[PDB]
């Protein structure tokens, strides 16, 4: 059987079982279980499915290299599938939150779920509380005597956490630490002493690659039973690589690459926010071009917005960007060869993720 | 040592180690450490602890008729004091997504959460989600090897996706659930069709029996190893039951409080809530009061709330409350009783609760 159609097909089965769960369980009626039905599908499927195949696709490469009986063969890839969708709830969940957290209008060519007209933010908040509930009643019930149970589940909560103090560093990225203080409106930085590579690195490892590429990765080991073909310190480093990569190119896509395309009005200049760009332009301006851009960032007026990229075409931060590339591909291939050592069907599945990454 | 005094000194344990590893795991710096400590204090002090200090009672309770060292009841006491912070820090989520779902202003007789200066809904959300991933992040920390950690999560786990299911109940109680339609911007109910007993009920039980009454005796349970001196079909019940009385009087004060009692200013009219009140009218009225009630409720126009107010003064809703009350305390008692059978130390503290409750 093909990946993605085992992947899609436990979608309806998931949903299956968790709408049916709430008619028995918790005393649901067809209205409001529809009303999340929609809600589900318009918040987890449309996408490409990335992080949740990935899993599979770890679990597909140790099948070919293990002895297991048949039975065995589909319960693991079962397993992966349920993984899979279990990160792609998360990521639905964090993409419902920070929709409502912006103020954002389009989510893949497609309004925001907080817009929709019969949701609203009062429950829409809640929506997308529940897709997170969702991704723990499909671990306790599909992984209820799995061996790797504990382990799944302790994962998922410290990269769930990780995500939420990385959305907190996004936040509050443009403003001055030594000013926060919930008693008082927080202002811009004036400054940009924060617009760092070490403080921009912080944000991305935290906000994006644990639940990016680290969690899918090592769900697809942990559902496997094959954390021990793997060096945990070594996945952690190529995970946090190939996902700063990965931002690297959005913050580039959010300024440069027309909204058709992004699937949403990209808003990162006005937003203020702390962009590979915005970083890379402060750490070569001059004095005259640091002042301008200071003059114009984080504005909506769309006068001052066509100034900040008129700053960044000039500045030439394509070169920045091919030399940070090589750079990272360097690393990126160093890292595989670090994990061929222990196993190289592992190494061709971070082979495979860079590749998708990349192009 | 006094109950109270260990719980709370447990706070700034949990406190401190939840930063501590903020800051060696996280990367956080002293300013956003800084923030989330006041986060913290603001969102999780201040109440009565009473859900809280429900673990730490029973817990209390099975100590006195079980043999242990000392050793042994220190951690068992500080196990059901970092439970029952877990419950308050579930609560503290609720309360701050809460507050920001419905443009909440004060809560304890202070500013909602986001309204602070310096917080706004863009973080407060985000700040709420934290809330939440902190009681996870305690348990895996303190119960690491605990025999009940796994049915300790599990439980957590099935309490706050009835929570989530029931505030969902709740923001949707005022629609007709046979016009639920994400696409289509939701009007309020005209017949009121949906005010029954047993529609108001499920909204109870859902949105606040689960965390405030099943959860804290349970966990009180499982910090124990007590699950075996009761029926749990019977600990089911009894919770529903106070939760549901519970409800039933904050119902009450939202209409007939003043604010400075209350905490609040009560908008249940305004908001058209499916309250205790609404539900009993609406089962007691004659024709021309049910169109007079039909014409106002739900609508800001004061004097609209002030004749809402006026027909359920009319109509003794006083006489019915203590019709409900006498009803709830048989019930209660016999439940006690049954409770009786396998432990008096249990039933003594759900003895102690609905007493608590009640008063
Ligand atoms: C585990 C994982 C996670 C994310 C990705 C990924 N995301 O976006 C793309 C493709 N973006 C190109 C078309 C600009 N690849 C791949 C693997
Ligand atoms: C386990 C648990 C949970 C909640 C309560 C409770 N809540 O409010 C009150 C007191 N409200 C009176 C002063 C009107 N008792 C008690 C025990
Ligand atoms: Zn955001
Ligand atoms: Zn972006
Ligand atoms: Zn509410
Ligand atoms: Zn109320």
């Amino acid at each position: 059987m093909a990946s993605m159609e085992r992947f899609l097909s436990v979608y309806d089965e998931v949903q299956a079982f968790l709408l049916d769960q709430l008619q028995s369980k918790y005393e649901i009626d067809p209205n409001r279980a529809r009303y999340l039905r929609i809600m589900m599908d318009t918040t987890c499927l449309g996408g490409k499915y990335f992080r949740g195949m990935t899993v599979v696709n770890v679990a597909e490469g140790f099948l070919a290299v293990t002895q297991h009986d048949e039975a065995t063969k589909e319960r693991i890839l079962h397993d992966a599938c349920v993984g899979g969708w279990m990160i792609e709830f998360l990521q639905a969940h964090y993409l419902v939150e920070d929709d409502i957290m912006d103020g954002s209008v389009m989510r893949r060519g497609k309004p925001c779920w907080y817009r929709f007209p019969g949701v609203t933010t009062q429950c829409a908040i809640n929506d997308g509380i529940i897709l997170k509930s969702w991704t723990q009643i499909m671990a306790w019930h599909y992984f209820a005597d799995r061996p790797f149970l504990k382990d799944l589940l302790c994962l998922f909560q410290k990269v769930d956490y990780a995500t939420a103090v990385g959305q907190m560093y996004d936040v509050t990225s443009m403003c001055d630490s030594n000013k926060l203080d919930p008693e008082v409106a927080q202002p811009m930085t004036t400054d940009f002493a924060e617009f760092t590579p070490a403080i921009y690195k912080r944000i991305v490892k935290y906000k994006t690659t644990f639940y990016t590429y680290l969690l899918p990765l090592v769900m697809g080991l942990l559902v496997s039973e094959a954390a021990a073909s793997v060096e945990m310190n070594l996945v952690e480093r190529v995970a946090h690589l190939i996902g700063e990569y990965f931002q690297v190119q959005d913050d580039v896509m959010d300024c440069f690459t027309p909204p058709e395309q992004l699937g949403k009005v990209g808003t990162d200049i006005e937003d203020a926010k702390c962009s590979w760009l915005a970083v890379t332009f402060l750490g070569k301006a001059n004095a005259a071009q640091v002042a301008e851009f200071k003059a114009n960032y984080g504005e909506k007026d769309p006068a001052k917005v066509a100034v900040v990229k008129r700053l960044y075409s000039k500045a030439n931060l394509q070169a920045d960007f091919a030399a940070y590339e090589a750079e990272v591909v360097r690393e990126v291939e160093s890292l595989i060869e670090q994990l061929k050592v222990k196993s190289p069907t592992f190494a061709e599945s971070v082979a495979v993720v860079w590749e998708k990454t990349h192009k």
